[PDB]
């Protein structure tokens, strides 16, 4: 009954389209995080002492997960930190809360809470001055195993950095013209970073 | 410089985004795909002698990829036929070609050879009269094993079967209004298939 400038409609659209490109990102990610973390082989090679042979030479948690899966940072943190770094395909020494603005303490106990509820976590993250979505959930063997103190499993991490070209793609693969890293446009604000998505509408 | 009726707008954006919520879920199935069959383990105990207790009761190949992702069907396929079935996160002895229209000496070859360029095949089927997102991969070891013979190789088959909530929930993540199985609306068909989607527009 009420009539919209066109401009308007159109500006809504593009929000409600940006946000929708971000959740089905995020909820996706979330659900590849806990295929590979819900896993008894993760589970005996990842949440005790790290098998880097296991994960990266026999790639069972190696450098597909970017070239294919395209997350520029996969990592297993514990209490004493970060406990395995693959970024960009390659091994590191490079802890995760030195690539992040986040609280790698915070990320631990948010994972290991939602694994009660068979769940992972998601958030946005700073990651080296680019914007990223982050995954985490915790390493844990599956049902037919002897339960296990989820209070002291290994998380796994997934860093999404949405680099221009994945913003280009992205913004494609849901209409949306010139999603970009705001350096007139719209703009959103990815919550617990300083960087905020803009694009033309 | 051509103006244009608002229901044509919205019917074309409204199509745009059906075609974009069915491409997105295909892509994402089909890395999802790459990744249970990309590896060394599937092969070993999926690739040749399908091992019933490591793949389902031992959950590397289990009920969680219903449950929790959603593939009401989840197939092992060679040159002999059906090797693995579990239909909703159920062990099974029907076929894969009794549950589908399409020929399944078709998918075997064609996800055979997509694997040489590490990429799997999707299409829709037929799943049981409802409609369904078919994605399939051969079942290979990763790059530190000694090369097979593609050939030969065993796939690894999922079916997402379309249904009533899914599509209500697919067509809501894409600002779509009743998205639905076609029983005046608009209407695109799943190719290879004989259902049509509806949606309101």
């Amino acid at each position: 009954s009420i009539a919209r400038h066109q401009d308007d409609i159109a500006i809504e659209q593009s929000h409600f389209y940006v946000e929708k490109a971000l959740q089905n990102r995020r909820e996706n990610s979330e659900q590849f995080s806990t295929t590979y973390s819900f896993w008894t082989d993760a589970y005996v090679y990842l949440g005790n002492r790290v098998d880097a042979d296991w994960a990266f030479t026999k790639n069972n948690l190696g450098s597909v997960l970017y070239t294919t899966n395209g997350y520029d940072g996969v990592f297993v943190i514990d209490d004493r930190g970060t406990r395995y770094a693959m970024l960009e395909g390659e091994l590191s020494e490079r802890s995760l809360a030195d690539s992040l603005n986040a609280d790698t303490g915070d990320i631990l106990r948010s994972a290991r809470r939602a694994a009660v509820d068979e769940a992972a976590i998601s958030r946005y993250v700073d990651f080296d001055g680019a914007p990223a979505i982050l995954v985490a959930s915790a390493i844990k063997p599956t049902s037919d195993h002897a339960p296990i103190d989820l209070a002291k499993a290994s998380v796994m991490v997934f860093v999404d950095r949405l680099t221009p070209a994945k913003l280009a793609k992205l913004g494609g693969d849901y209409g949306i013209a010139n999603l970009h890293l705001l350096a007139d446009k719209e703009s959103l604000a990815l919550e617990g970073t300083p960087h905020r998505l803009a694009w033309v509408s």
